[PDB]
């Protein structure tokens, strides 16, 4: 029956027409030419990058006898974007934003036993997004098959008001939908299930709901020492709500949920009753090669290298993300500012949020609300970015207020932020007090005079830095920027000089950078990533590293591949008391951090984030020993001069991946020498083959200015290193092998195991 089941996947099998013809909408016409396909599908990666034009989608589907008198719903999660929606021929459904989700009811028009044809037609505008927004249903699609009695999309909100050691007390409200002729009285049955399956409590309720009507109710269950959600702990429980007409079951419906308090006040953030700060990133959806269409693993890695860097926290910059990579968020025990908007009312680009705004933005900001309020991992509502109404003097807080009330009328459980650009407009023109806690961007020379003036604000630096780089490039002393990262534009500033302001001002919060991955624009990719766009580390990482993590570690910088007579600077970063460098065994000697200063040129800036040295370059090896401050070594990393490239290295980051069509393996790809040292500059052309269980997905290097394809089996090198990407096939057990070519260069081979 349908009482079973909360919602099915509904991507397999569609057909797809990049372009526009006439007449798709209908159920008699001809798609056997349209490409098939399943979804997610982002078009846009080809298939900054073109992502306008017309995109047709259908599915045809026989009407299962089991639907009979069922409710049907196709939820959407995400269409990129100015959506219609036909079923039969029937136009039901027509959606702008691309970023929240938004159901169809097709029951009414539902044909059991005959043929049904669900037809989608997005018209993403040209200058509608400042980022890649990519182009398609680009998120999962559900199918809901509901009795008449059932909870409606997003119909559990689960709070936990008391979270202590002893007892944690997690409130549960329903919503359930009359769909019968009948009013009734229907009993609710809330099951938490811990982490191994088990039911360990149970709570009882029940709701009056009138013929034709929706109701509500609510409860609360006692939890004895409860597992605290944390960020060390980040256990996450389950709740199994079932609906009851006397006897029967009408209904399932599942809701993942932690239990965490938060709390703010004009001094800081709180986690479960202590001082939390905001190491942070901002992301944008897309990965990279993968395009934004939803892989969970490609959203797992950007996570875990993003924690590997000392990460504790999220912007999403500047939209609603996806629901997987907010159970992701969730399983990984990160906190996520969940922002709606980019503009309001005011437009950056002429075909932006601000032509939807004013029909829209309750109705978008409801929907994420009533989406995401369930997440653990999300502790801040942002409502906008750098929004134009910041310098409305008269109005502009009007706007800030309106989203801000819908905030706290839908959940006041977590505080309103946004994130500020002008400085002092927003401040000086009652915006930044509508909202719980102001963020700025970029303005960590002003953190000190906006407490003077505005001291019961609440702050944190919502956008940092700036500062770009290209993985292994320096230009000593163009087309890409140096990783000695000190460029960037006029606002810019490097890390080290957030970092100052940061522990110059404790009442802040902390900082979001200006990005943690490099992302797809309208030169295509972005430079601001503290890792780039395939996945690899920049220098940048190591410094962030240096700062925000407790395991003791050190970096050098630049390569050993230089001419003899040049003076390199050589940096190094760590979170230990000194460290010394060693050139082919000589001592160029100690340096401690917060003592010996380097002088980074933004005037210029002594930064105790630094330790650097001025080498003189003979060619072999160059070592760095970080000490603690009884003088035991701590970590070490040695860099040698490499020579011509002779063979490639291949190094999987899971050797064994889920048979399911969408997990992946990443394959670091490297250029080395005869010895195996990394060619630092290496830009040799490699070709992929994969046979067996599975296949070629997606390739990539990190270089912005590249023009290559990412879903070609072929990928030049960039700074050594290249990326491969590989993808099992649904069901498809056993052995898949990968050979990687490359003209006058070892071959090499790799076996990723696939299970399930």
């Amino acid at each position: 029956m349908a009482s079973v089941t909360d919602g099915i996947s509904f991507n397999e099998n569609w057909r797809f027409f990049k372009g526009e013809i006439k007449g798709a909408e209908a159920i008699s016409f001809d798609d056997d030419s349209w490409r098939k396909l399943n979804l997610p599908h982002d078009w846009a990666i080809e298939g900054g990058l073109p992502f306008h034009g017309t995109g047709w989608y259908r599915k045809t589907f026989i009407g299962d006898a089991q639907w009979k008198d069922k409710i049907v719903r196709i939820g959407f999660d995400g269409a990129m974007s100015e959506a219609k929606v036909w079923i039969n021929g029937v136009k039901v459904g027509e959606h702008p934003y691309g970023y929240t989700g938004f159901e169809i009811d097709i029951t009414k028009y539902l044909k059991i036993g005959e043929e049904n044809v669900l037809a989608v037609q997005l018209t993403p505008r040209d200058l509608s997004s400042r980022w890649y927004p990519g182009a398609g249903i680009y998120r999962n699609v559900w199918l809901r098959v509901d009795n008449k009695v059932y909870i409606p999309e997003h119909g559990v909100y689960v709070t936990t008001p008391t979270v202590t050691k002893s007892k944690a007390v997690v409130q549960i409200e329903t919503t359930v939908k009359n769909a019968t002729f009948g009013n009734g009285k229907f009993n609710i049955r809330h099951s938490i299930i811990n982490a191994q399956g088990e039911t360990v409590a149970i709570l009882n309720d029940n709701v009056e709901v009138a013929a034709g009507e929706q109701g509500k109710t609510l409860a609360y269950i006692n939890m004895l020492n409860p597992n605290i959600w944390g960020q060390k702990n980040p256990y996450m429980y389950k709740l199994k709500t079932e609906i009851y007409d006397g006897k029967d079951l009408t209904d399932t419906y599942f809701t993942d949920f932690g239990i965490r308090k938060i709390c703010f006040t004009k001094d800081g953030f709180f986690l479960n009753g202590e001082k939390i700060r905001f190491n942070g990133v901002c992301l944008h959806h897309d990965n990279g090669p993968m395009g934004a269409a939803v892989n969970v693993r490609a959203d797992e890695r950007k996570l875990q290298i993003m924690k590997e860097m000392g990460v504790n926290a999220i912007r999403t910059s500047h939209n609603p993300p996806s629901p997987e990579f907010l159970d992701l968020c969730d399983r990984m025990g990160l906190v996520v500012l969940d922002e709606a908007f980019d503009e309001w009312t005011k437009a950056k680009v002429d075909n932006g949020y601000h032509l939807y705004f004013d029909e829209w933005s309750k109705k978008d900001l409801t929907s994420l609300i009533m989406r995401d309020r369930n997440h653990p991992s999300v502790i801040m509502w942002s409502i906008g970015n750098e929004i134009l109404e910041q310098s409305d003097k008269k109005k502009g807080f009007t706007v800030a207020k309106y989203l801000a009330d819908i905030c706290r009328e839908l959940d006041p459980t977590r505080p309103s932020t946004c994130g500020f650009n002008y400085y002092p407009a927003p401040f000086d023109n009652n915006m930044a007090q509508q909202v719980d806690i102001a963020g700025m961007n970029y303005k960590p020379g002003k953190y000190a005079e906006v407490q003077r003036l505005y001291p019961d604000l609440p702050l944190y630096g919502s956008e940092t830095s700036s500062c770009t780089s290209s993985r292994g490039v320096y230009h000593l002393p163009t087309n890409q920027v140096t990783s000695y990262d000190l460029i960037g534009p006029k606002w810019a500033y490097p890390p080290d000089i957030e970092f100052h302001f940061q522990e110059m001002n404790p009442r802040f919060m902390g900082e979001f950078i200006w990005t943690g991955f490099d992302y797809l624009g309208e030169s295509r990719s972005s430079y601001f990533g503290a890792v780039d766009l395939c996945g690899l580390p920049k220098d940048r990482f190591y410094l962030y590293q240096s700062q925000w993590t407790d395991k003791p570690m050190v970096h050098i910088l630049p390569h050993w591949n230089w001419k003899k007579g040049m003076n390199i600077p050589v940096y190094v970063y760590t979170n230990c008391y000194e460290a010394e460098l060693f050139l082919n065994g000589k001592s160029l000697g100690k340096r401690v951090k917060g003592r010996d200063l380097t002088e980074i040129m933004v005037n210029t800036f002594q930064s105790k984030y630094r330790l650097s040295w001025d080498v003189p370059f003979e060619p072999g090896e160059l070592t760095v020993k970080a000490y603690n401050n009884l003088g035991e070594l701590k970590a070490e990393k040695t860099i040698r001069t490499a020579g011509k490239p002779a063979q490639i290295k291949l190094i999987p980051d899971r050797k064994v991946i889920t048979a399911d069509g969408k997990d992946l393996s990443y394959i670091t790809v490297r250029i080395e020498d005869r010895d195996g040292n990394l060619c630092p500059e290496a830009d040799n052309l490699v070709e992929f083959s994969v046979e067996g269980a599975g296949h070629f997905r997606a390739v990539g290097n990190g270089n912005a200015a590249t023009t290559e394809s990412f879903i070609e089996p072929k990928r030049k090198a960039f700074s050594g290193m290249c990326m491969l990407i590989v993808q099992s096939d649904e069901n498809k057990q056993g052995k898949m092998n990968i050979t990687a070519t490359s003209k006058g260069l070892k071959t090499a081979k790799t076996t990723i195991n696939v299970e399930l």
